[PDB]
């Protein structure tokens, strides 16, 4: 019976198989065949390449040596090595070449989500070449997806060697008859052979997975689209800065390159974007995910005033001063849409572009009262009842796991009618008290923010509805003026609050505006729709903001 | 009786005047004299620019009202405009070209150390350009040493108008007579003079730095080189990363760009940075200063294995993985640049450039065991008194704020002598009670450094020091390697244990090693040479890593 998985690397976890560039160089050279394979290998257990493998010099120690070994070849073989030869800009090349495998990987991914422990046990080399970034980048991608990775030059074994599977086993605490070990070189599937494991020799990745859904009675060929990778709260960076005495914002933070600060919206969280996090940091952005004011870890205080528009971009600002940025591209959802188009309207040079999902920009009527402007849509009359302090939050802390059950779900399987709150007198007038789980959310994640909002509750969440009057009047200062940064709107097919058709005049506004659309999204974007959402986010991103 | 001064940015706390262009751009164009001076003042109070000024309009809806009255202005003149003629090309230019006037600024700092509030009064514009970052870098910059920025297009008033004066006042909470006002236009200055605010014409800077010493009483002109700016622990970005269940790592954030990690000695903290990394910062580089593990706000587990420099190493792995940071250049001080080595031999990969303050990198000798190496330098002689769990962490944990003053203290000030501590019994045997304050640091600084100490004390610091031979044995496994990634190596001069001349032989295992050299320094690196340290970071960190 099988509970753990072990992939090789070169061949196996990534292609093409940086060995392969031996052969391919050979034929392109039109070099005897076998002389620099030959030359890789010369020596053996005390060869040049095993005290590579085993972390006894570096890759650019092993270099010289390498060429050495293709002239003592070369002279036996008769034959002369070409005049511009360069192992070093062959290695160059075929690592640069050399990409994730992503089958392979999804397969990986599969057999962990089902319980399996899983491992990457690779032959490799102790890289200090002034491109060795390209390798670190595939590493630490590959890695985070696995149990464990097992590193030749780190351990100081090497495969077909014995004590390295004895190690494997070690670590991996199974009896050999527990492991699959996928391997393309049939020399370093044997040891794990003899000792009673599993074993697949991995020539198409097809059939090797063929191999491995027979062995393990997993379904991993022709499964459906996997969802985009998670946040797990507690192997996150999580960051502090104090914006002013009372108030503290927190953020998750993950990634290298320009800034991106994403914003959520209500009732939410940093996690609301547990999908983008990961995708985004991969993308090469750095991003980071906060906890809005009033919310999670961020500071709560109790007060209407704290939660007005101009407080609220103010405090932003302060978050970029203090954590020493002169720009961040802000991306928001819901209120954060609503607040990321203000930072653009009056932080200009501290916004490197501006995305909104769902939320339109609808400047201030400046001849219609905000009470006024609810008076003509039925779609924000629940934003009435959220006015009066204590009433909303009596309701919506009542019983968190209800709250969140009730308001995270997919377009069909809706529960609430945000209609008529006012006829009703509450959010879950006519609603369930034991709400089904959403196809969008596992029990694990409504807990995640039922956990948070033990902490604040709703009275600051509301309170970013209790300005209406305070923002109108700082909103009509900005009515002369234009949204001319770069600018993405993403509208959302089924969400009937904010609807896309609220978005039709923005390009009065802000003329060089770009678009994107989600068909059959609800209001929970991100959740709903995490796959297009980053499709739509990192080629924006790529093309307007550095 | 003064107690705020308040300083306009053009032509003020920033040169040259982007004003200033008008005319340089009339004489280079051979125009009439004042035609662009004028079209730029065009309908004064309704006119384009002061709706620019007050925040009516962005920059870029401003450039073709600007142009229009440019034509104008021409038509009336009797002169054509050149053929390729552009206000943008003209602005871009004039915004990127004016820098922080240094003299002015320091002015601004010796004031507020003296108990001055200090304020920056502008008139300036919502910045909405391409090229927005570089005003956005010099308004961070600037705005982050005074006590309040006050800018037109934020409060929608303008200088002159009286409003903005009383607005000034009211936030300075300073009756007019207690304000210095300091600017370059004779009308701005004008109503804060008929306020009855000491008032500044600033042509020159050092007239204007004379007028303001002779006001203020306090010297500003031909005073020592200040130190570099400092770290308020308040006010930074905090981190915290777990690196394994039991693991935490603590951190300080501050910029964009490269990473660049900052590994402290013994008995230290990420504060022992305060002085390179807002200087680090505004170079262009992600600073992060780790609280090392045993420190600050950094997990301290009891155990000794804990701290063997092969599981040290294998964290920071762990917390540039965690991060999403696929590489870090890694600058260390004392047991940080001892690890600092260490992650450049067996991580290179992750490791962008490797630079040290004082450590030297030492091979292991396999021929002698690190008992047998210590038996060598009588220097190193107090390490065997920290081998004894229990025995330093009582006489250093005895009085927290004996212990720091009597270590941190320059060349000339010792108080310690480090040896025979074996004969001597103690660190501190015959050495004062109440240790004088070291010139290097204020009484402020050492209650930060007790207060650190207070939380795990230095049980995990002096673990650091208890894996001899298990560190020895890790660093046989690298005996074969050579550091051929780009490094830096800093001696100090007066650091009687890290002697310069340990560090003689480093160019034997690393080839391409550069160097740096502080004349006059102790052990204490970084708070007895602030400025030096930050000159050679900072050139070999803009010539090696990226
Ligand atoms: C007057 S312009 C405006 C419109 C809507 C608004 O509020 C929201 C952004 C709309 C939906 N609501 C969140 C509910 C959980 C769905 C917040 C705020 C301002
Ligand atoms: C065998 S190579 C070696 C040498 C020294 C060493 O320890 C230090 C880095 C030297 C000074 N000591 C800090 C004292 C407060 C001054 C730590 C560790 C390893």
């Amino acid at each position: 019976t099988l509970r753990a998985a072990v992939f090789d690397l070169d061949g196996v976890l990534a292609l093409p198989a940086v060995f392969g560039v031996l052969g391919r160089t050979e034929e392109a050279l039109a070099l005897p065949r076998g002389l620099l394979n030959d030359a890789f290998q010369k020596g053996g257990p005390e060869g040049a390449t095993t005290r590579l493998m085993k972390g006894e010099i570096t890759l650019s120690q092993w270099i010289p040596l390498m060429e050495e070994n293709c002239r003592k070849c070369s002279e036996t073989a008769k034959v002369c090595l070409p005049k511009n030869f360069s192992i070093k800009e062959i290695f160059d090349k075929a690592i640069s070449a050399r990409k994730i495998n992503r089958p392979m990987l999804q397969a990986a991914l599969m057999l962990r989500k089902k319980g399996f422990t899983t491992a990457i046990l690779t032959n490799t080399w102790l890289d200090d070449r002034a491109e060795r970034d390209g390798l670190a980048q595939l590493m630490c991608e590959l890695k985070m997806h696995f149990d464990f990775l097992i590193e030749s030059c780190q351990v100081g074994m090497v495969k077909p060697e014995p004590q390295i599977y004895k190690f494997l086993l070690d670590t991996l605490k199974a009896s050999p008859s527990e492991v699959v070990f996928l391997d393309d070189i049939g020399a370093n599937l044997k040891p794990a052979r003899d000792l009673g494991m599993v074993t697949i020799l991995v020539q198409d990745t097809d059939t090797a997975l063929k191999e491995l859904e027979k062995v393990t009675g997993i379904q991993l060929l022709n499964t459906p689209a996997p969802l985009p990778t998670s946040c797990n709260p507690s192997d996150m960076s999580h960051g502090y800065v104090t914006v002013k005495p009372r108030v503290r914002l927190h953020f998750v933070e993950l990634g290298s390159g320009p800034a991106v600060c994403l914003c959520h919206g209500f009732p939410e969280s940093w996690y609301s974007w547990r999908y983008q996090i990961p995708a985004l940091a991969q993308a090469g952005y750095r991003v980071l995910a906060m906890d809005m004011k009033g919310y999670g870890e961020s500071s709560a205080p109790p007060e209407i005033e704290e939660y007005c528009m101009e407080v609220l971009c103010k405090e932003m600002v302060t978050f970029l001063d203090k954590l020493g940025l002169s720009q961040a591209v802000f991306i928001g959802h819901d209120w954060g849409g609503m607040l990321v188009w203000y930072m653009a309207l009056f932080y200009p040079e501290r916004v490197r572009a501006v995305a909104s999902l769902n939320t339109p920009f609808i400047p201030a009527n400046p001849n219609m009262s905000p009470l006024e402007s609810i008076k003509a849509n039925p779609v924000f009359d629940y934003q009435l009842y959220f006015q009066e302090p204590g009433v909303a939050e009596a309701e919506l802390e009542q019983n968190l796991s209800r709250t969140f059950k009730s308001l995270f779900r997919a377009s069909d399987e809706s529960v609430l009618s945000m209609h008529k709150v006012c006829e009703a007198g509450g959010l879950f007038v006519n609603s369930p008290e034991e709400p089904s789980l959403s196809r969008m959310v596992t029990e694990e994640e409504i807990q995640f923010y039922v956990q948070q909002f033990k902490k604040s509750g709703f009275r600051g969440p509301l309170n970013w509805y209790r300005n209406m009057e305070r923002n109108w009047k700082w909103a009509c200062k900005s009515l002369g003026r234009k949204i001319l940064i770069p600018a993405l709107m993403v509208t959302a097919e089924k969400d009937f609050v904010l609807v896309p058709q609220m978005s039709q005049h923005m390009e009065d506004w802000i003329p060089h505006l770009k678009r994107g659309h989600i068909e059959d999204c609800g209001h929970w974007t991100q959740m709903d729709k995490p796959t297009e959402v980053n499709q739509i986010l990192i080629k924006w991103l790529d093309s307007d903001a550095r």
